[PDB]
């Protein structure tokens, strides 16, 4: 598919809506959260909406790591 | 406390170093696996090791939708 | 201890919030001003108001070179 | 010039290349260290060297709160 | 001269405000479009407008690959 | 589909792997060029070659504006 390594499956549980932005979370596995912050173009045009499952990408180079 | 939203615990399955950076690849909640490209240096000053119990963290910005 | 290499103590001298994304503007060493974009959620459940000290952090990957 | 809020002039004090990549380390006012991780191409074109004066730049998504 | 090796020549052909970020469009050579989310202060301070001729640029490391 | 709102078709110019990461350079409509770094373990999965017809792909909140 796409060279971005981290794809998470979820459920959208909170979607709140900007007039450039629009913020999107997921709950995947575990319970954790992820929160995504995109257009609002790409969250109307996709018909992004509350219990929807979708999947959260993350490219490597955007992850840090807590020790 | 980082304002980055997401930030899921997992344990250290895979590690390469390079000569300016490093992967590190984490098994979290599920089975998912987060991988991270990061600096050399920093994994080598936060002393990362296979098996050792970090966090993945990422800013909202940075993380898409896809669906 | 983050991975991310940049780590900018300073004041806060300005705040907007919006609907979505809130701007943090910090006073650091020198003058300079650091500019941040991050989520309106962040900035409520981290209290940041105008005048507290808090620390600007940025990945190393995302750093690009002028001259 | 250009939209990316954040430009901190400093000295370089550090040079290490990679493959690919290559890190350049700045420091800027009170004495902080600023660390860019870009390719090695435009470091070798914008003939980086150690003790040359430059300006690290960041965009304001990318910079997080530590609170 | 900027590290970031990607620098695409075009015409704003879309501009909307919000209250801190703004989305800028522009077409590029060979009838590709390119979006931009940036600061509603850089969209005022570089005094972009409809029509205008500007630049847009990416670092390389935030480029992702689709087969 | 995919919420990056930057997606550019193009031809594999050149191709460079590292120990960690590989730089890919595409070829675009209209003479333009395109780079990107990403994770060597992407590269070669994806079975990226010089020659390739592949996309390239930026997310909004990526992309800077130059005037
Ligand atoms: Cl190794
Ligand atoms: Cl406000
Ligand atoms: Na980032």
């Amino acid at each position: 598919s796409i060279s971005a390594r981290n794809q998470l499956k979820g459920k959208v549980v909170g979607l709140k809506k900007g007039v450039v932005t629009a913020e999107v979370v997921l709950e995947i596995a575990g319970g954790n959260k992820i929160t995504s912050i995109i257009s609002l173009d790409s969250v109307e045009e996709l018909g992004v909406k509350e219990g929807a499952e979708l999947t959260a990408v993350v490219k490597s180079t955007d992850v840090m790591i807590l020790a």
